[PDB]
C-alpha cells in the first residue's frame, strides 16, 4: 500500500495526512472519493491532471501506475479512507 504508491509516485507527492505538492490522499479521497465511484471518476480526474480544482500545482497525467498494479492503488485509496 504506503511502499506501493510511494513506490510510484502518488505518495511521492500525496502523504496520508500532509501533503507536499498536490492535496494529501486521506483528503482527496474523502474530497471526492468518499461518496460513490468517485474512485474511478476521480480516476479520470486523476489521468485528465488537474490545474484549479485544489490551488497546489498543477499535477501531470498519471493516472497510478499501469493496468492492474494501477486499479490495485485506487483501491488502496478507497481502503485508505
Ligand atoms: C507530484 C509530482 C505528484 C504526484 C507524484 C502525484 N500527484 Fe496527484 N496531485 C499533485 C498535485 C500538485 C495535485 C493538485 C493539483 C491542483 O489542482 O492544484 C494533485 C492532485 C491530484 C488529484 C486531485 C484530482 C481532483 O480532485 O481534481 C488526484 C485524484 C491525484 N492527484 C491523484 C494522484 C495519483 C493517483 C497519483 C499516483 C499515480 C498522484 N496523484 C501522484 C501532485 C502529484
Amino acid at each position: 500500500d504506503a511502499d506501493l504508491a510511494k513506490k510510484n509516485n502518488c505518495i511521492a507527492c500525496h502523504q496520508v495526512e500532509t501533503k507536499v505538492v498536490g492535496p494529501a490522499l486521506k483528503d482527496i479521497a474523502a474530497k471526492y472519493a468518499d461518496k460513490d465511484d468517485a474512485a474511478t471518476y476521480l480516476a479520470g480526474k486523476i489521468k485528465g491532471g488537474s490545474s484549479g480544482v485544489w490551488g497546489q500545482i498543477p499535477m501531470p497525467p498519471n493516472v497510478n501506475v499501469s493496468d492492474a498494479d494501477a486499479k490495485a492503488l485506487a483501491d488502496w485509496i478507497l481502503t485508505l479512507k
